[PDB]
């Protein structure tokens, strides 16, 4: 059909790109024109400014910075929200998202929060994917547009914040994940591994970890924090030696203190499950 | 055949089991003697002394609780060292396991380091792995009675470190991530959110890692710390939502600042791929 893509940092540009390949009328703004250039050259519209390319479509793709970054972008082009479905795409906090589709309904427009589970190349691809949150409406009748942009969508309710909290929950688990691997490299470095050595051992070790979440995930939502299975001062212990044997190699022992102090501070309530660490970081 | 297994916690209680279970004739001993009643009753031997237990096989099992404690087995069981194979399962430092392997040789014996990567009800399964090191000779002739422990058995090396440097490598990831894991449930849940309803999106995160860790791997061992595909800033900001998430809904910042501190230091150097903090960790 036809769409807009406000924000062409390299994940708009993919998006844009994407909208192309598959037959939409593209129309376009950013506030470097420069990097429209390419889209441009295949026979996507550039706006002069933020109104036209709102006004130009009913769907408009946010793709910014963040939140704060938005309500400039908004700052004149006022009336051109009436009427309209605004995908925001940038990745920020729950509250933030909350206080952006406020705005928009106040403008008398529809907003969708996303969160993208892609980098750039994964953009278009069936297998990627993107939480939905927002009016139910506007997401059921833009899903197949949506779809360009991931080829798998996930609503998960009618809260603004709730996909920029599945979003963070991603986060959460992905950054220190890598930085995990991060260690893993800079430790197996002092004994002679490279990191393709050590890359199939942590790709299983991960590829096995949805066993024990699931068998955790059942505990905790029952109130279960036992020794049946596991002993929170085994852990602390076996924190204590990873501690060690960076600290023993010259290699920097600031991430996997940090872990070690979240098993030794709950220890002081309790040595149960090390899962027990869950009721001090809960609000 | 025929096997000792010294030190019944649970993972020794399980091992000469599954000994047990295959037709050995199992020799044991225990500081705590009641803790090998139910394998006593099943038709395993409790020895009076390590001495007893020692020299009634070439092939010796030890699941202490670490290095340490290992020499007190032995202060005064010298002469029964001398021509044995001692496996020491107790998971400590490298360091420890090289001055383990070292006392063993002078007795004349000879000892393989053991990193077991699993649970005691996960002993003897099929599917299951432990590293071993030390001398090849070794676990070459006692391979099959290994399998007894898990059904995969992967030989790292001569170096007696080399078991527990896999070991710490394992738990260098392992901890974090369900720690990153207790993180993600403590936030959902201040969002309505259980750990089940979560369970799968950690589970799919954690499966696509390899991905990830793959073509990062490739980039490291070459030297390559590019912005081709990310920006550390980027990561440094995302973590700053994730704690600024946590943060907003009461949950405990300690891990995710812990992370942010790691992507925060680092852009001090520098604002290339999120992998160049590897270079600040190395020795």
């Amino acid at each position: 059909q036809s769409v807009t893509v406000i924000g062409l940092g390299p994940m708009g540009q993919a998006m844009a790109a994407a909208y192309l390949d598959r037959g939409y009328e593209v129309t376009l703004w950013n506030r470097t024109a420069s990097r429209a250039d390419a889209l441009v050259a295949r026979g996507a519209k550039l706006a002069a400014t933020p109104e036209q390319a709102l006004s130009a479509n009913e769907l408009v793709i946010l793709s910014l910075i963040d939140y704060d970054a938005m309500y400039g972008v908004l700052e004149g082009a006022e009336e051109a929200v009436a009427g309209r479905v605004l995908v925001n795409l940038s990745s920020d906090t729950p509250e933030k998202a909350r206080a952006a589709a406020r705005r928009v309904a106040e403008l008398g427009g529809t907003h969708l929060t996303g969160g993208v589970l892609s980098p750039p190349p994964g953009i278009g691809s069936p297998d990627m994917s993107t939480f939905y949150s927002g009016p139910r409406a506007a997401y059921d009748q833009h899903r197949a547009a949506l779809e360009v942009i991931t080829g798998k969508t996930d609503y998960r309710g009618e809260d603004p914040g709730l996909a920029a909290l599945m979003y963070q929950l991603n986060m959460v688990v992905f950054w220190p994940a890598m930085l995990s691997y991060w260690q893993a490299v800079a430790l197996a470095d002092a004994h002679g591994l490279t990191a393709a050595d050590i890359a199939p051992y942590v790709s299983e070790n991960f590829a096995g970890m949805g066993q024990f979440i699931d068998f955790y995930a059942a505990r905790i939502d029952a109130g279960n924090h036992a020794g049946d299975v596991d002993r929170l001062s085994m852990g602390v212990a076996s924190m204590e030696h990873v501690v060690h044997t960076n600290a023993d190699s010259g290699v920097d022992t600031a991430f996997p203190r940090a872990v070690l102090d979240a098993f030794h501070r709950g220890a002081d309530a309790g040595a149960d499950s090390f899962s027990s660490v869950i009721k001090l970081m809960k609000k």
